């Protein structure tokens, strides 16, 4: 029969809208290619009224695109955009309460690292390089962290209801934040091969596995030299804003006022649930939008983190 046309707009970054005419006729696929609204799939739908004036997301099939694209999420992975979309379709349905006066996450589809992930970054200080993440991340910290959570899942190349690591994850985050500035000076002490330096730039700066302990990490902890006779390793010199101390969950005491957050996992490889430990006032337990409050804590904690400044030791 007849031809009857909408506008809508299309974009890549919900920065740059291009506005285009559609025929109520076609699908979105047919005229555009893949073609997102609020990270639901349209490619297979024809145009509804109600989409008059709508910000449809496309795939970059054009160099104009390609250049917006690349810019705001600083990368060219075909597919990241579908995934960050898909991601989406699904965080938008999820509660985001603010627990403690922080942004925390509802429980569902194995969202307990991301929810951990997402209460730790508002407590440490790190600034993204992608806009994509500035801008999620921003609006995140208002209450609003479902495009946050979309593009952490995207970034991760994780699958929704999947459960993620808290490590892996915060170090994907940090490959993606500036950390030129972060400086660290390890010193490697043995009986006879003798005590060699290293110095470590950006995510090796602000990352340990092996201890939780940032006082022990300091004190000197224990390695496999390459020789055969256990070498120690120690902290010398530390520049940046916090520092990550991880290893394998273990029974780890926490005292109020001697750390910022840490990561509590229980159960086995891959298969176990998230809690966050803060210190504020006293030991507040943030397990999604359940809330407890203890004097003292004991479990299976796995990540701690501690703010920084300049530390330098005065061993030696
Ligand atoms: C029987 C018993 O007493 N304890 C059981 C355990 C043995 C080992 C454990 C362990 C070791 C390291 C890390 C952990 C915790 C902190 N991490 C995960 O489980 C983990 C890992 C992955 N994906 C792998 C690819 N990138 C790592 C995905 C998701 C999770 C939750 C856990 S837990
Ligand atoms: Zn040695």
């Amino acid at each position: 029969s007849e031809v009857r046309t909408i506008k809508v707009f299309t974009t890549v970054d919900n920065i740059n809208l291009h506005t285009q005419v559609v025929d109520m006729s076609m699908t979105y696929g047919q005229q555009f290619g893949p073609t997102y609204l609020d990270g639901a799939d349209v490619t297979k739908i024809k145009p509804h009224n109600s989409h008059e004036g709508k910000t449809f997301y496309v795939l970059p099939n054009d160099d104009t695109l390609r250049v917006e694209a690349f810019e705001y999420y600083h990368t060219t992975d075909p597919s990241f955009l579908g995934r960050y979309m898909s991601a989406l379709n699904h965080t938008k349905k999820w509660k985001y309460p603010q627990v403690n006066g922080l942004t925390s996450i509802k429980w569902a589809d194995n969202n307990c690292y991301l929810a951990t992930a997402l209460l730790t970054l508002q407590q440490i200080e790190l600034k993204f390089n992608p806009p994509a993440l500035q801008d999620a991340y921003y609006r995140a910290r208002a209450g609003e962290a479902a495009n946050f959570c979309a593009l952490i899942l995207a970034y991760c190349n994780k699958t929704v209801g999947e459960l993620g690591d808290v490590r892996e994850t915060m170090s994907y985050l940090f490959q993606h934040a500036n950390l030129d500035s972060c400086k660290r000076v390890l010193n490697v002490v043995c009986k006879t091969c003798g005590q060699q330096q290293t110095t470590l730039k950006g995510v090796e700066a602000v990352m340990y596995m092996g201890t939780l302990s940032y006082e022990q990490f300091k004190k000197g902890v224990q390695i496999p030299c390459t020789c055969g006779k256990q070498a120690t390793k120690y902290l010398v010199q530390q520049e940046s804003p916090f520092v990550m101390m991880s290893a394998p969950p273990a029974q780890y005491e926490l005292k109020h006022g001697t750390f910022t957050c840490a990561s509590e996992y229980t159960g086995n490889y891959q298969c176990g649930h998230y809690k966050h430990i803060t210190s504020k006032e006293t030991l507040y337990c943030i397990d999604g939008a359940l809330l407890t409050k203890s004097s003292e804590y004991k479990g299976p904690i796995t990540d701690v983190f501690y703010k920084e400044n300049s530390y330098t030791t005065t061993i030696k």
